[PDB]
């Protein structure tokens, strides 16, 4: 029993973290096989940050301009190419610690672990969700660029995020490992703002099921609702609408706890209306939305605590 | 910017996790050098746990009764001994992935990362604090025993916890790596209950400093308090007393933010007597107490491992 925001063990990603230096810029790279992936903005030189022409800046670079360091060993860059907003540095050594991996593009509401790095050295690991506005609420200081988001499912690392920038509100933006940004963001210092963030409703419902599995029940009620009436109330609290796909994915938790999805939806409807009244759910006074239905099933047992 | 509950990178510990099987019981072991450490209750069946004589159960065991598996390789147990509530299995192979390490006993309020494991395989890493009642509010299912708690200092792993059991309230109990339980717990299936938990006051203050570093400052007030008047109020709300050592350890955060420790205490004093009033601090409606002053400095400065 118990419920924690749990990150995947970061060891498989730690053995891939390297330091990439281009001129005065130093950030992190992900060394997989004989390729080092990093944000392409490592090549930007002060006046090439408002409107950088990356194709032109990269053409002017040689392999000898990129300094790649893996621990206390300097890797030899033998090629460089760009794929969207990610720079790929071909090196003369395959990473002997390369895990089984894949590059996956995730959708909002999905969770992943972040291995925060500085100068190619891992400093911390935390769990977060891709917000509906395509930002992540990370914890990153200058030098964290190139830090990666990942999931580990059954021996294989799925790389889903690479950190590129911090927006004016302190939230973070990045790309998948193919260099495509999540959200309407660009790797330019031009005026950028995240859209108004909203609550990942399916994740709140999954977390309420986790609370019931862990013995919490005070928020439960005898009501049920239609999916449409629930969505009408939820959107008034900046909660995202719940689709039939979300109701289906909540099915196993519904079967495990004996609380139908729309029965739980009526409990969430009441929680939004009254507040918590000095009570907590899984030690939290706010509704948690960074646990997917998959995370709750992964973390929780097969038998519900009665 | 941003503030997250952050665990140490778990790689150095992952290379030490092995599966230990004794009879029908399977749990996790920590393979360091040529020794596998695990909870001694792996020698227990079902009746044994009700009233166990571990010295007697262990004497009846032979090295071949212990099945130790590191990945898909079986390790040969060549010796077995007990140190308090931990079983030490001498193996014929030193772990080539043994990091620089030490065994440290932590105090309540101190934080550490937990590498939750099942069948010697790491499944998750999370950060938690040793509660003042010596329990940890972990997330553990059956098979998680032997999962370890650790911190990292420079390139050295300090092992501070090994999971042994779950109490009736769902909170967890375990030992240091020398087998000594944290708290008044015993490794037996008997009526046990954690004492009433209290809030780690120095950690709340550190988290308030982290909020000020991140621009969240609505709770700051003009007031200050004495350490004695603060403690009188804190005791009343089931908050741990704040000592001069805590005030000293909060010194760098005080210097960085320009808010004296006793100035921040008057802020906490008001938050306790009045609540948050519909506001949040670092996105939380409750005061967070699982970040030490060192965790806040480490995160709001980027110390790497
Ligand atoms: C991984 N999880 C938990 C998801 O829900 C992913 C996701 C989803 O709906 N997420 C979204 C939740 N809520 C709000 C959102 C706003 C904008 C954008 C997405 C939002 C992503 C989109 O495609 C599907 C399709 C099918 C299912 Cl079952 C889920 C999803
Ligand atoms: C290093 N270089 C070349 C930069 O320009 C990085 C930078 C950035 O956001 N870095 C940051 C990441 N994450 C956290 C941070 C915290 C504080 C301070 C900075 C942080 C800073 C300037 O604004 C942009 C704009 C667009 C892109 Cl893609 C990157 C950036």
């Amino acid at each position: 029993s118990g419920f924690r925001k749990m990150a995947f063990p970061s060891g498989k990603v730690e053995g891939c973290m390297v330091q990439v230096t281009c001129g005065t810029t130093t950030l992190n790279g992900l060394w997989l096989d004989d390729v080092v992936y990093c944000p392409r903005h490592v090549i930007c030189t002060s006046e090439d940050m408002l409107n950088p022409n990356y194709e032109d800046l990269l053409i002017r670079k040689s392999n000898h301009n990129f300094l790649v360091q893996a621990g206390n060993v300097q890797l030899r860059v033998i090629g460089h190419s760009m794929q969207n907003c990610v720079l790929k540095l071909k090196v003369d050594t395959a990473n002997p610690k390369t895990p089984k991996y894949k590059f996956v593009r995730i959708q909002p509401g999905q969770t992943f672990s972040v291995l925060a790095c500085y100068n190619g050295s891992p400093s911390g690991v935390y769990q977060c969700a891709m917000r509906p506005n395509f930002t992540i609420k990370g914890s990153f200081l200058n030098g964290s660029c190139g830090s990666v988001g990942f999931n580990i499912d059954y021996d294989c690392v799925s790389f889903c995020y690479m950190h590129h920038m911090e927006l004016p509100t302190g939230v973070h933006a990045g790309t998948d490992l193919e260099g495509n940004f999540y959200g309407p963001f660009v790797d330019r210092q031009t005026a950028q703002a995240a859209g108004t963030d909203t609550t990942i409703t399916v994740n709140v419902l999954a977390w309420l099921y986790a609370a019931v599995i862990n013995g919490d029940r005070w928020f439960l009620n005898r009501f049920t609702t239609t999916l449409n009436d629930f969505n009408l109330v939820a959107m008034k609290y900046n909660y995202e609408p719940l689709t039939q796909d979300h109701v289906d994915i909540l099915g196993p938790l519904s079967a495990q706890t004996g609380i139908a999805v729309l029965d739980m939806c009526a409990s969430l409807k009441e929680l939004l209306q009254n507040g918590m009244n000095g009570r907590t759910i899984l030690g939290s006074a706010l509704l948690e939305d960074e646990f997917t239905p998959f995370d709750v099933v992964r973390q929780c047992s097969g038998v519900t605590f009665q």
